[PDB]
């Protein structure tokens, strides 16, 4: 009995080291697959691809033969260079932040939920975190990313933090756990969430 | 100058007691509203409404005339009456919960938002948050309501919690404060959030 699992790109690897640890316990078969946020909610409709179990940020409540539940939270930044003309992070940067460029990464499907839809006008769009990154590090506009993408960034202050007037501390995101209703009996998937759960508790 | 702030029912009265008491620092004009949360994002649209700041927990960046922010946290529990068929709060439980009516508040638009929207098809609408835990204490469905709302119900035993399978320790939810395009220069405005937001810090 395989079990395929979901990581969007946006899942830290501490959170990654705990899945994998503990589905071994009981399960004996396990491929992970690593996705961006934006693909997360389409790859898991799919009706060939045979997930069970995805943990991302993206929402979507009303999907077909998955429930939801909720694994922990994780911060999430607007980065952008250090000379950027937004760089102030005035009152009027954050909502002049729709009238610039945004590096939001791409749908497969071409369709963004509420969550990761660029809240810009000019966007340009990428296929990972990476690619983001590098174009934010040469100015050529803001975007959103996670926070193990950019710790080492800051501290070089190659990058700079814009979110802090919107959301102190971070913009604190939800990692949901879409799980195939058939897990829903199991008490090995029950036995999953109390230990990921409790684990990732420890982290913070 | 008058100063029109929107604080919805979802608000604990803990978070409307930091609110009010800064404004009265610098403003000595403040008029405070009271908004059920599907009618707050509907209510500030409302060209003759003149709202200068609501505060509340439905979910919207993009607004005419208006910018978002994040204050602070609050818990939300899905209650039910201790003998409700769903009380096993079973995996299965918590994905039959669109299959058993729900009381979810209605809205003066009869539009909900993805955060607000009723999750079940077997749906019945109320006003306020009172009327919804009545019809929840006699077992006539489930509802979302806040902690506050729900705290002395509880350790009286008169409701039981389902989202503990959900979200452990209850459905944190967050409290977005829009202001008025014109506010974000008036150093007063700065002044609330870094007043307002480093109190309810405070509170947990
Ligand atoms: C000031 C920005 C508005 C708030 C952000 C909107 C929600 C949101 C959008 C993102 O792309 C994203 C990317 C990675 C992790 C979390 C994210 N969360
Ligand atoms: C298992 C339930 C799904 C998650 C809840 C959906 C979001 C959500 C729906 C609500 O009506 C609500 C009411 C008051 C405070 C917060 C709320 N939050």
């Amino acid at each position: 009995r395989n079990l395929r699992v979901l990581l969007d790109t946006a899942i830290p690897p501490s959170f990654c080291d705990t899945v994998s640890s503990v589905l071994l316990d009981d399960f004996n078969m396990v491929s992970l697959i690593r996705t961006s946020p934006a693909d997360s909610l389409a790859t898991i409709k799919q009706d060939n691809a045979e997930i069970d179990i995805a943990i991302t940020i993206d929402e979507e409540l009303k999907i077909s033969r998955f429930n939801q539940c909720v694994l922990g939270y994780t911060k999430a930044f607007v980065v952008a260079h250090p000379q950027h003309p937004l760089c102030n992070a005035s009152l009027h940067s954050i909502a002049s932040l729709a009238n610039y460029r945004q590096i939001s990464l791409g749908s497969r499907s071409g369709q963004h939920s509420n969550l990761l839809r660029p809240v810009s006008d000019k966007v340009l769009f990428v296929e990972n975190f990476d690619d983001m990154l590098r174009l934010v590090e040469a100015g050529v506009g803001w975007g959103i990313a996670p926070h193990y993408f950019v710790e080492e960034r800051l501290r070089n202050g190659t990058l700079a933090v814009l979110s802090e007037l919107y959301e102190p501390g971070g913009i604190d995101t939800k990692v949901y756990c879409y799980y195939n209703t058939a897990l829903e009996s199991e008490r090995s998937f029950l036995r999953f969430l109390e230990s990921a759960r409790q684990r990732l508790r420890e982290l913070g």
